[PDB]
């Protein structure tokens, strides 16, 4: 009775055969691959999603000392028509499958690990913490190839092609490229179809083509990742907008009007026809209550509640779809800027 001591019985988790779930997981990575990158992963039906995101980003799999974990996002994509939903944090794989792979059967669908909930900084504070500096970049960069790099200019998918030529190989010495042999080489080993867009190898003589890159690198020739890729963010500002994103829908008051909203960090602010000067809507920190509801012809109403203001504000949006995701991003920002546990959500 003075042996040791006896510490008391702890029954182990344990877990049924059926509640298992195996997800594929996409991810950007420097592979010669960029959305064809994933992991599957191992869980059950309850387990929410956080736990997901959290557990790829600990496998080290994306890159190491990671600070701003809670900018990742999961995305639900569906292959042919591009449906996508976000997956908000907190629900569970089982809600998700019920929800959704009740719409068309598992292998029509992907999930993308993704960059979304922008820290408040955007740049200041993505150069404190590279691999996700880095995987947004690789993110845009991914968009960019697939969206723009054929609708802008040739030169300028030239310069891009060669920041990442310059930013990709790093232990490249500065003037390699120049060495014929090598070039022949990028083709045969990686081809230049990830750098630059189709068009240009098939627009071009091809001696041409080495020639304007060869002499395009030197350019950038001296240059570190990190500032490439700060280069080619700033670029990429040119055009596309990159740290919000973009609502057209109706909005619902004493008169209703058409209106096109931009949501990202500085918080949500109507995009004014057109303009440079996007003038502030409503305040994170102002938010109180989010919610989604749906309407006879296949439509939708967000719906915040503001203190401060009386009446609420009440957005409506043209599908129930579209009404989610934009809850999830703001519940994105408040659950980031706000000192506060669990979403505002809600669904009496």
């Amino acid at each position: 009775e003075l042996g040791p001591a006896e510490p008391m019985v702890v029954v182990p988790v344990d877990v049924e055969k059926e509640d298992v779930r195996i997800l594929k997981v996409c991810f950007y990575s420097n592979s010669f691959n960029p959305g064809k990158n994933f992991k599957l992963v191992k869980c059950t039906v309850q387990t929410e999603i956080r736990e997901i995101i959290t557990s790829i980003l600990l496998s080290g799999r994306i890159g190491p000392n990671i600070r701003l974990a809670e900018c990742y996002g999961l995305r639900l994509k569906h292959m042919k028509s591009d449906e996508i939903h976000w997956l908000h944090p907190q629900m569970t794989v089982g809600e998700v499958q019920d929800k959704y792979e009740c719409l068309h059967v598992e292998a029509e669908w992907r999930y993308d690990l993704q960059i979304r909930y922008l820290p408040e900084d955007f740049m200041e504070s993505l150069k404190e913490d590279r691999t996700t500096l880095l995987y947004f970049y690789q993110q845009l960069r991914n968009d960019y190839m697939q969206r723009y790099a054929s609708k802008v200019s040739e030169g300028m998918a030239l310069q891009l092609g060669c920041l990442e030529l310059r930013r990709f190989f790093k232990d490249m010495p500065h003037n390699a490229l120049d060495k014929k042999s090598n070039f022949e080489l990028l083709e045969k080993e990686v081809g230049l179809d990830l750098f630059f867009p189709k068009q240009m190898q098939e627009n071009l003589k091809p001696k041409q083509f080495r020639k304007m890159i060869q002499q395009t690198f030197q350019q950038y020739a001296s240059l570190r990742e990190e500032e490439c890729v700060m280069k080619f963010f700033n670029t990429l500002a040119g055009f596309a907008n990159i740290d919000q994103e973009t609502y057209r829908c109706e909005l619902i008051q004493g008169w209703n009007i058409t209106v096109d909203l931009v949501i990202g960090p500085k918080g949500i602010r109507q995009l004014t026809s057109q303009d440079a000067k996007p003038t502030c809507l409503a305040e994170f920190k102002q938010i109180r209550s989010i919610r989604c509801l749906p309407l006879e012809e296949g439509q939708a109403v967000l719906q915040l509640g503001i203190e401060g203001a009386p009446q609420a504000l009440s957005i409506k949006t043209s599908s129930l779809a579209e009404a989610e995701n934009m809850a999830d991003l703001i519940d994105g920002y408040c659950r980031l800027q706000g000192e506060h546990q669990g979403s505002l959500i809600i669904h009496p």
